[PDB]
């Protein structure tokens, strides 16, 4: 029942963390890794996580997300996310960096607008677990960001940690709701 | 919430009328949220009535201080410090209502570095019983002044996000306290 990963989960994710969630830090950057257990099939979770054009399905504070007219989801495509965690609303342009449907890995970079200066980059991976009868999922999300050059010069990285956590909670809630409509 | 059942709805009609209904003033906007909680209403009330400890059930609070003499009576104030990353650093709030017999509390934001002018919130706590089970519904509503008519949706969107999140945290915290009190 503790939300923290078990030793078995942790062992099973080591290779994934090494491959996908380990960053080469530039001086004056930092990185963080979050995990969320989800009681729903990993295919269902991944179908949510992979939709680069619809982050608002599991993320908080999103006013809108717009993509190109005829949107084809591929590495290098961009989206504009308007967030209302700032008043007035801020626009960030994000690039899709990784999409592997076989291995269930996606990731993005903030390349313009608000927080461009941060060099924010994030990776999310979805993992299958099975024991006894039961199948469940663990999502890992990590990011790397520049540290602010100040004593409180918009040092917003605690807010980044906090919002990654809440977003993973929203993903769990949404995905678990959907799986109970399956049968 | 996840959503009020038809039964809950009808039982709450009077409370909704008395505490959670607003006159359709232009340049103001209002919203009502509900949250089901699987814990005793006395326990939920004991958390929500603590004007000097909003951080027990609210997200985004770094700290809160009250006067050096604090008696919690209507008209008292608290100085809430917010984590960085949000439209505000601080908020000064005044207790409007505290009714221990009816389980109703409310507050108004009166100062601070932020964007929520004339924000006023009311929270009411409700007992439900069906068969051999007790649960709580919490209702929270607010009214606030909009910057403009087009930027009204953003203010409502922001405040709705925080209120929904804080009610979710209230549910998780009350549910966790109820377990640990038993065993
Ligand atoms: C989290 C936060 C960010 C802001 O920018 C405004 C303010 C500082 C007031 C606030 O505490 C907002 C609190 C809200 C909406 C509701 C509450 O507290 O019941």
């Amino acid at each position: 029942m503790p939300s923290e990963l078990t030793p078995e989960e942790r062992s099973e994710l080591k290779n994934s963390i090494a491959e996908f969630h380990t960053y080469q830090l530039d001086p004056g950057s930092c990185s963080s890794l979050h995990a969320q257990r989800i009681h729903a099939p990993p295919e269902l979770v991944w179908s949510i996580v992979r939709r680069f054009d619809k982050p608002q399905t599991y993320k908080h504070f999103i006013k809108s997300c717009s993509v190109e007219q005829n949107f084809e989801m591929r590495v290098g495509c961009t989206r504009d996310v308007i967030v209302i965690s700032g008043l007035p609303a801020n626009t960030s342009t994000e690039r899709l960096d990784i999409l592997d449907d076989e291995r269930r890995v996606t990731g993005f970079s903030i390349i313009g607008g608000e927080h461009r200066l941060t060099n924010y980059k994030s990776v999310t991976t979805v993992h299958r677990f099975e024991k006894e009868n039961r199948i469940w999922t663990v999502v890992l999300e990590s990011y790397v960001v520049d540290m602010p050059e100040g004593n409180s010069e918009d040092d917003t990285r605690m807010f980044a940690d906090t919002v990654v956590k809440l977003n993973l909670q929203k993903l769990a809630t949404v995905a678990e709701a959907m799986a109970r409509n399956s049968g």
